[PDB]
């Protein structure tokens, strides 16, 4: 099929992209969401499940993880792109879908699970660990709406 060529592409994207960050073993703030929204916008959300959580396989083997790989990311990074997917997936770029889209994206993965694995991770207790990371995911949501759009408009 051709739309295989494609979703290797997109991974490779979603996989660059990705290196495009700052931060810690703690919160990161990055290009990957770009990568990850791609893949729900194209090819919906189980394909974009799987091309999520392949994409983070391919990203760790190739550059791995601040402080080891951990399944979970893993997760994360394939609901991330299957969000992204039940929302924006053939239909009319429209800005409730992208307010709607982020918002869940940030409140699920970021705040509710990629906490969770931070926590676990480092010994803290989940709210001490919510607490280092909510001013990003307060703040991020605007620039990945904004960016969201460019995206959505552009392809
Ligand atoms: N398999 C695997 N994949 C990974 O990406 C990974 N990353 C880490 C590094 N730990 C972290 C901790 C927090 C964030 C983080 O806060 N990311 C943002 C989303 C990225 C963004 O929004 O720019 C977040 O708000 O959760 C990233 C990596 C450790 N093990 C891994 N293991």
């Amino acid at each position: 099929l051709r739309e295989l060529v494609l979703l290797a592409m997109v991974i490779a994207i979603k996989v660059v992209l990705g290196q495009f960050k700052v931060g810690d073993a703690t919160l990161q703030v990055g290009l990957g969401f770009i990568g990850s929204v791609m893949l729900g916008y194209l090819f919906g959300p189980w394909w974009g499940f799987a091309g999520g959580a392949l994409s983070d396989l391919v990203s760790s083997a190739i550059f791995g993880n601040l402080g080891g790989f951990f399944i979970g990311f893993t997760l994360t990074a394939a609901l991330e792109s299957m969000i992204y997917g039940f929302f924006l997936y053939k239909k009319p770029i429209q800005i409730w879908r992208v307010i709607a889209s982020v918002i869940c994206v940030t409140v699920i993965c970021y705040i509710g699970l990629n906490t969770l694995w931070v926590s676990m991770l480092g010994g803290t207790n989940f709210m001490v660990a919510l607490s280092s990371r909510i001013l990003k995911e307060m703040i991020t949501p605007w620039i990945h709406m904004v960016v969201v759009w460019f995206i959505l408009e552009g392809l």
